[PDB]
């Protein structure tokens, strides 16, 4: 599924995103944008060879198992699958197991270079929430 912006801002709030870890709602809208364009089927190869799997493109690498990462851990413990769902729940609870782990959001590359620091306010600016 491709949410719209405030559909998924509403949807991340549902699922205690807002303000986790002090991470305000636009910091993950604006990290779910860049990483996936909001698409929950969004899949991509890594360098290395593992995956990065749908909305928040979390990899295989350390939080999910897809079978085809060698030495790599499942500290989600779900199939990679399970982050591809139409139902965000998943994607959503690994990602308060990852931005948990000592970095914040500083996991995603993406929020990083893209998000932080900015005004991300704006990713949820009209939204009835
Ligand atoms: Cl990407
Ligand atoms: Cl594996
Ligand atoms: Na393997
Ligand atoms: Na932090």
């Amino acid at each position: 599924k491709v949410f719209g912006r405030c559909e998924l801002a509403a949807a991340m709030k549902r699922h205690g995103l807002d303000n986790y870890r002090g991470y305000s709602l636009g910091n993950w809208v604006c990290a779910a944008k860049f990483e996936s364009n909001f698409n929950t089927q969004a899949t991509n190869r890594n360098t290395d060879g593992s995956t990065d799997y749908g909305i928040l493109q979390i990899n295989s690498r350390w939080w999910c198992n897809d079978g085809r990462t060698p030495g790599s851990r499942n500290l989600c413990n779900i199939p990679c699958s399970a982050l591809l769902s139409s139902d965000i729940t998943a994607s959503v609870n690994c990602a308060k197991k990852i931005v948990s782990d000592g970095n914040g959001m500083n996991a995603w590359v993406a929020w990083r270079n893209r998000c932080k620091g900015t005004d991300v306010q704006a990713w949820i600016r009209g939204c009835r929430l």
